[PDB]
């Protein structure tokens, strides 16, 4: 420990703005479970829902390329394909979106794409995936620094079924005490983290209540019985992330092709089994399932900008060391 340290830290902070510069960052956060279903180009609802600008960074999970009953490098990769021609196909003026990095854990993918202006700022990028224990469940993940700032994207699928939230939970911590990238740094050394995907908590309650509250409208009455948020309150699950609220219903559970909830004779009770969860930040915008009809989950989004900070560090380093002086340099004189 030196005070003088502590000292020129503490000014050094009052003219940040002489050795740091901020932006913001647009980031689209992309989810869909698909049910295996094929890759196609047809996600524009999905993708660009807004009327608003295209994101600098469009991060998308998906869960079951290959629908659940060995990992697909294939089947991710015409996705994949799909996605950058998408963005793409918006730059009809100058230079497009590139795929950052994608990663792999049997079913469930994790992509990043950025605008190709976005990519010298990009350094460090590292991915790796975690498999959940208590199998095709688990989670992918992505992280970089842009400039000064760490971020980090997580897409997972957890455990299936509709009263085991206690797996689920543990599935929680075997990805967040498990996942580690390069030299082990972990999900949560980072600035922004968003993780999200089929977490498949559960709505509490049975087919019959469900279905007419979601028919009208009773969404907040439904949200009290949903899992995921029971668990995050108790802090036993993603611990300091929020969450936006849920204006959208039940992502899950679909006839497919259809808006009409599992009319299988298995009826499974729709639930928020999608979701996407951050931790820092972030300023989000935009949280919201859009009507794909593909799977029997509909495809979910959330947006955010993030705060970027470029720091020269040749310029701190050497006013840190000309405060030091100057105050190593007070304290002589005042010694005499």
């Amino acid at each position: 420990y030196d005070p003088i340290h502590e000292y020129v830290n503490h000014e050094l902070r009052k003219r940040e703005n002489e050795f740091s510069e901020h932006k913001n960052v647009k980031i689209f956060v992309a989810s869909y479970n698909l049910n295996g279903c094929s890759a196609t180009t047809k996600l524009e609802n999905w993708l660009f829902p807004e009327n608003t600008p295209l994101a600098d960074i469009y991060v998308v999970g998906f869960q079951e390329i290959v629908q659940l009953t060995s990992a697909d490098p294939a089947k991710r990769r015409e996705w994949e394909s799909c996605v950058k021609r998408l963005l793409n196909g918006k730059c009809t003026s100058g230079p497009g979106y590139v795929q950052l990095r994608s990663g792999q854990l049997v079913g469930t993918a994790l992509m990043i794409f950025c605008k190709e202006s976005c990519l010298p700022s990009i350094k460090n990028v590292e991915g790796t995936v975690k498999k959940t224990g208590l199998g095709n469940k688990g989670a992918v993940a992505i992280r970089f620094d842009y400039e000064d700032t760490g971020l980090c994207f997580i897409t997972s699928h957890l455990a299936a079924g509709y009263t085991n939230y206690d797996e689920r939970d543990h599935d929680y911590r075997t990805i967040a005490s498990g996942l580690r990238f390069r030299r082990g740094r972990s999900i949560f050394n980072h600035d922004y983290v968003v993780w999200f995907g089929d977490f498949n908590y559960r709505i509490s309650l049975t087919y019959e209540e469900v279905v007419p509250c979601i028919a009208q409208g009773k969404l907040s009455y439904l949200f009290e019985y949903d899992q995921l948020n029971k668990q995050m309150l108790t802090g036993k699950v993603f611990p300091f992330f929020s969450e936006l609220p849920i204006t959208f219903p039940p992502t899950y559970k679909f006839d497919i092709g259809t808006d009409i909830y599992d009319t299988s004779d298995k009826h499974r009770v729709p639930a928020w089994t999608d979701r996407i969860l951050y931790r820092g930040e972030l300023v989000p915008h935009s949280y919201q399932s859009v009507p794909l009809y593909y799977s029997d989950h509909r495809p979910i989004y959330a947006t955010y900008e993030a705060n970027i900070v470029k720091v020269d560090r040749e310029k701190k380093k050497i006013l840190f060391e000309e405060l030091y002086n100057q105050r190593k340099q007070e304290v002589r004189d005042a010694s005499q």
